[PDB]
């Protein structure tokens, strides 16, 4: 369900383009971590606001929308990461990701 | 993760709750099954763009937009049922109940 991390389990990067997706690479495990860390303070949010008053509210209501938002940016973050990577390969190895990518994708992975 | 199911196995619904409650849960399966299938819908079609052209495109926007909206209307659904079980609770059974939901919402459960 993992899908960066099933992408660079199945279909590894050679050595040349380990070197040059390097930088980018980094980019976004920072930009995931702080991602995450929004998504475990909206997390924390909406256990409050319930744990408060264990019904909709507008403190559940923004909670909610806090988690959905941050779940989006995660998903579209992960998925330009995704393109990323896919633009540093050598052009023939492009396909054996594509196939490993679809295939994640029609199961859901993000 | 799954916290509706985490509800069920941890403070299952005692004898009188269960007959009361077992038309809501049964809508709310109804509701959660056909959700689901717009998921995985929306899920195969974002496969299926990224199949045909590996990169941003309108029809991945289309399909990651629709990704979105049925996981939100999945997580809004099921927290919705969550709150309709407390209602069906025995007065005397909701502080157990809110144990479990305040400690998984807390990990992230939806
Ligand atoms: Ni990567
Ligand atoms: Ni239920």
């Amino acid at each position: 369900g993992d899908l960066h991390e099933i992408l660079h389990e199945a279909v590894p990067l050679d050595a040349n383009e380990r070197e040059i997706l390097e930088l980018k690479e980094d980019a976004f495990a920072q930009r995931r971590r702080e991602i995450e860390t929004r998504l475990r303070a909206a997390n924390g949010k909406l256990a409050d606001a319930i744990a408060k008053n264990p019904a909709w509210s507008p403190e559940v209501e923004a909670a909610t929308q806090e988690v959905e938002r941050a779940a989006g940016d995660l998903q579209r973050a992960t998925l330009v990461h995704v393109f990323e990577m896919r633009a540093g390969l050598k052009p023939e190895h492009r396909p054996a990701y594509d196939r490993v990518l679809i295939d994640a994708l029609r199961r859901g992975s993000q």
